[PDB]
Order: C-alpha cells, then structure tokens, then sequence
C-alpha cells in the first residue's frame, strides 16, 4: 500500500518523499512552495516535485491548495501540464499538513526559444497551434489561465509545447508595476479592470505571444499600466462608443474618453514580411472588445494552421465541477476535502 519515505533538508526546508524519487535538486521557490527536479525510478522520468508552503495556513490558502489539486488532477491533454503523482508523508487525516505535487520536468520555456533562436513561419505555426489546441481544452473546462506568457510555456527540442503555471508567488500590485514582463501579455480589460472578464483574456495573450515570435520583440513593453495602454491603443485604435458602454468602471471609461482618438494601424506595416495569414490571425486576436475576439476553437480552423489542424485530434475536457469556488468552508473542511483528493489519486498510464 503505502511506500517508504525518506527525509532530507534542502535550503532550510525538509523534504519527505517516497523512495522512488531520487537525486532531488532545488530549482526554485516562493511564498507558495519549493520545487526540486528529481528522477522517478519507477517510471524512468525526470520529474518536478513541488512542496506546498504551509498549504493550510489560512482559509484562503487551504482553498487555494484544494483548487490547484483539483485543477491538476483534471488536466489531461498533450499540450497541457498533468499530474504524475501527489503524495503526503501523513498516515491519517489527523496528521495531514504537507502536500507534494509531481509533474514532468520542464526545461526550456518559450522565452528561452525566442531569445536564443531564430524562428521560421512554420515554427510559429506549430508553436501557436499547440497553444491554441491546449487552450481550447482549458477553456472547455471553464478555466481561464489569466497569466499566459512565454515563461509559462514549456518547449522541448522538437518544439512540442505545454501550457502550465510556474508561478510560486503572490500576484501582487508591486509585481504588476513598472517595466515588467508580468504585465506585457495582459488583456487591457484585466489590466485596467474595465469589467468582468472572460476566456478571451488568454486569446489576447496569444496575440502578444504570436507577434513576439514573428518579430523577436515584445509587442507591448509598457513602462507602466498607462504607457502600455497607449502602446496598445496606438496599434489597435482607441475604442468606439459601443465598447465604452461595456466598460463598467465609470472612472476608467472617463479616462479613456480623455484620449485623442486614434485609428487601428495597418498590421502589414507593423509585422513587415509576415505571412499575410499570420497578419490576418493577429488582427482577429488583438481586438480591444473581448466580445469580438476569435476563440481558441475558432482560431484552430483558421487557414494559417492548415498544415497542423485536425478536427479529430483537438479534444475537449471532461465536465469540470467547480461548485466549490462558491462554498465558504473552514480550514479543516478544505483540508479534509484536499486529503480525499490526495488519497483518491490514480496515476496516469504510460503507453
Ligand atoms: C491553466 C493551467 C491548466 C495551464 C494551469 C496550471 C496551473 N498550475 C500549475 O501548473 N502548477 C504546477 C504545480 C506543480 C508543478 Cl511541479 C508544476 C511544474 O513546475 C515545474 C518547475 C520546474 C521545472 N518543471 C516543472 C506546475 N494553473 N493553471
């Protein structure tokens, strides 16, 4: 039944893991946990193991922990990250305090690819294709990523691509401040809090990512929130009256109307030399009104992806029950909910 655990300290943190996992080596940490690379001897895999940092600190924390576990137990798709394993050294609910998550070891992110390599149009096709493929899956489970950027995309030597979230820290006001990649890929409505937002926020990010794969340059490297809004409105144009009504923040609405009105730019004169089909796709992604952005599913059928598109191999997620998001529970209740999910986990099969 239960495997044997051994202990070791790595960077003032104690790790207790099953013997199967060997050669633990620290790779990163933050307020929400620490990660080691390791070798899983039962599967033959290089794996990553995250140890959650006091997962049941507060109500809000415990619920956060439950949420990621549920989330990761559910993601089963080639272009999305999955759970290899999840474990606890705890022998009963009474002593459950620590949670460990196991995933495939990710090496290079997409930020490393565009930085250190020249990409062909065909490269960009395959890379964006896979993001959209994964995103169709994620969205069909009513999950929004909200933080799509190159660094949250893992890419191996064959340009095969997985969406995940490496994030280990709080998403605070300070990290979104200033000249920071954290904010360059954010949909404007979620950056200036215009309104209740939706799936299409992630599509805007793909817009920004695709542009950067084509040029090798950040699309909207704002020096701050407002500077970035100007860079954005310079390209796609200031909003019309139709879009202004949909902006719930009267204060935000009011700021936008103080701007000099500008037309949408010619994208062929921005993305000089790009495939006309890439240009067209960007025009349908980088749309200010989120009601009117192309969806992941719609985007898969666009002629830019003709080499790769296969409507029989672009699967959707099983129904995902997200009713817990509405419930207010106590720490011990989130905790036990989490514990059930730990003990019920069934590992994936390798072929
Ligand atoms: C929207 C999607 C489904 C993409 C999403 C994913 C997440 N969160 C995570 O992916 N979390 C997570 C948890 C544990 C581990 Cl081990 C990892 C991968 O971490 C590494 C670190 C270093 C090298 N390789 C993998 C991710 N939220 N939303």
């Amino acid at each position: 039944e239960r495997p044997t655990f051994y202990r070791q300290e790595l960077n003032k943190t104690i790790w207790e893991v099953p013997e199967r996992y060997q050669n633990l080596s620290p790779v990163g940490s933050g307020a929400y946990g620490s990660v080691c690379a390791a070798f899983d001897t039962k599967t033959g895999l290089r794996v990553a193991v995250k140890k959650l940092s006091r997962p049941f600190q507060s109500i809000i924390h415990a619920k956060r922990t439950y949420r990621e576990l549920r989330l990761l137990k559910h993601m089963k798709h080639e272009n999305v990250i999955g759970l290899l394993d999840v474990f606890t050294p705890a022998r009963s609910l009474e002593e459950f305090n620590d949670v460990y998550l196991v995933t495939h070891l990710m090496g290079a992110d997409l930020n490393n690819i565009v930085k250190c390599q020249k990409l062909t149009d065909d490269h960009v096709q395959f890379l964006i294709y896979q993001i959209l493929r994964g995103l169709k899956y994620i969205h069909s489970a009513d999950i929004i990523h909200r933080d799509l950027k190159p660094s949250n995309l893992a890419v191996n030597e064959d340009c095969e691509l997985k969406i995940l979230d490496f994030g280990l820290a709080r998403h605070t006001d300070d990290e979104m401040t200033g000249y920071v990649a954290t904010r360059w890929y954010r949909a404007p409505e979620i950056m200036l809090n215009w309104m209740h937002y939706n799936q299409t926020v992630d599509i805007w990010s793909v817009g920004c990512i695709m542009a950067e794969l084509l040029t090798g340059r950040t699309l909207f490297p704002g020096t701050d929130h407002i500077d970035q809004l100007k860079l954005i409105l310079r390209l796609v144009g200031t909003p019309g009256a139709e879009l202004l009504k949909k902006i719930s923040s009267e204060s935000a609405r009011n700021y936008i109307q103080s701007l000099t009105q500008m037309p949408k730019m010619n994208f062929a004169n921005v993305f000089i030399g790009a495939n006309p089909l890439a240009v067209d796709l960007l025009e349908k992604m980088l749309v200010l009104d989120s009601d009117k952005r192309i969806t992941a599913a719609q985007a898969l059928a666009h002629a830019y992806f003709a080499q790769y598109h296969d409507p029989d191999d672009e699967p959707v997620a099983d129904p995902y029950d997200q009713s817990f998001e509405s419930r207010d529970l106590l720490i011990d209740e989130w905790k036990s909910l989490t514990y059930d999910e730990v003990i019920s986990f069934v590992p994936p099969p390798l072929d």
